[PDB]
């Protein structure tokens, strides 16, 4: 080529990097379109990968795109166009994440909504209403891309960092690092929308537990069908690792969903055990559908137990003579320390034997245990995660 000023060099990088940031700017807005387009109309299935796991084009061109971008860039040997091209990407990166959150939002809003008007029928369903089906394997699909999406992140990092002066490796490995939490949250999205899909199928019978037809009824066991029926499904073709936090979730909602009922205050009938022997029943019920599905997992017993456990503090709770209540909501306390006082009180007015007066003591005293026990905590220093019941949430007025 001619001769060129190094003023005319560093111009043309500048204005190459330009080009390059715009057009990548240009092909992820039109990869997103085609992206929400597909998810939205779902006119066909996911694909499956070779291990069976469901996936988008979408994710998978972005970095085919990109993995195709870098390579000029470093071919360039110029570092601030390199960091330029890694910095844009990963800026587009953070801005998909939060359009898809968006997205994924809205189509369970829909979906939420093509059902309910749907339980009328065209009586009450207008083309607006239109929901196409296929929505949960979507929603898998959309979660394993980001696990996906979050590795091919990390390797781009770890790969063109080491290829320039360390100012410059840190600012490559900030900007892809910055879009890790947000893969997560993505994933986190979808998996809680499939969740909220499933537990919708879920209104009548949850809202029966309790009543007199669940003496004897077979609502534990509706559940535990439908949720069997979406888990085999799903537990084949989603990521292992989301699995876990998935199906925590999953049995999460189960009970948070069944002790919610305590909303309606029917009264625990315990002649010869009835109340709790239909506890125990739907215990059971619940128990071996997750036993099963959580078959092989190294979590499993971890699994079931965080989650098991305030059922059986509920049963105590409900039936144990009065005397014995707080010694139980100590020991409670100890396995859920961020517990609210709410599913205590809950509880005691579904109770025959306890009358207001008796109540308003019991929850004043089991109150101050609470914050005995977390302020106790702190002194020593305890730190622990949180558990299931830091979200039980039953609105009630102070006595």
């Amino acid at each position: 080529g001619s001769h060129m000023g190094d003023k005319e060099k560093e111009t043309l990088f500048k204005d190459y990097l330009n080009l390059i940031v715009v057009k990548m700017t240009e092909w992820i807005g039109n990869l997103e379109k085609a992206e929400f387009d597909v998810f939205l109309e779902r006119s066909t299935p996911p694909h499956s990968d070779s291990d069976g796991l469901l996936f988008l084009d979408g994710t998978k061109t972005c970095f085919q795109m990109f993995t195709q971008q870098v390579e000029v860039a470093a071919g360039t040997n110029q570092a601030k166009i390199l960091v330029g091209v890694v910095e844009r990407f990963s800026d587009l990166l953070t801005k998909r994440q939060k359009n898809w959150i968006s997205k994924i939002s809205e189509e369970i809003k829909k979906q939420i909504n093509y059902n309910h008007k749907y339980d009328i029928d065209p009586e009450s369903i207008t083309p607006e209403d239109e929901c196409p089906g296929g929505l949960v394997e979507y929603l898998i699909a959309v979660s394993n891309d980001q696990m996906k999406a979050a590795d091919y992140a990390v390797a781009i990092s770890s790969k063109y960092g080491k290829l320039v002066s360390k100012v410059y490796e840190k600012q490559i490995t900030n900007h892809l690092e910055g879009t890790l939490d947000g893969f997560a949250e993505v994933a986190q999205c979808s998996s809680l929308g499939l969740i909220t899909l499933m537990f919708d199928d879920l209104r009548k019978p949850y809202q029966e537990i309790f009543s007199k037809t669940w003496y004897m009824g077979s609502q534990a066991q509706q559940i535990a069908d439908t949720l069997d029926e979406y888990l085999l499904d799903i537990k084949p073709q989603m990521n292992s690792v989301l699995f876990v936090n998935f199906i925590d979730n999953v049995i999460g909602e189960t009970i948070i969903k069944f002790l919610t009922a305590l909303s309606f205050e029917h009264s625990f009938k315990n002649k010869n055990n009835k109340f709790l022997e239909a506890m125990k029943r739907d215990f059971e019920i619940f128990y071996q559908l997750f036993v099963k599905v959580l078959d092989g997992n190294e979590s499993k017993d971890t699994l079931i137990t965080q989650n098991f456990t305030v059922m059986e503090f509920f049963m105590d709770l409900s039936c144990e003579p009065i005397d014995s209540i707080l010694d139980i909501w100590q020991k409670y306390l100890e396995v859920y320390w961020d517990s609210r006082i709410d599913l205590l009180v809950g509880i005691l007015k579904c109770r025959k034997d306890v009358s207001s007066s008796e109540r308003k003591k019991i929850v004043q005293q089991a109150t101050e245990m609470l914050h005995e026990y977390r302020r106790n905590m702190e002194a020593n220093g305890v730190d622990r995660e949180p558990t299931l019941m830091r979200r039980f949430v039953l609105e009630f007025e102070k006595q």
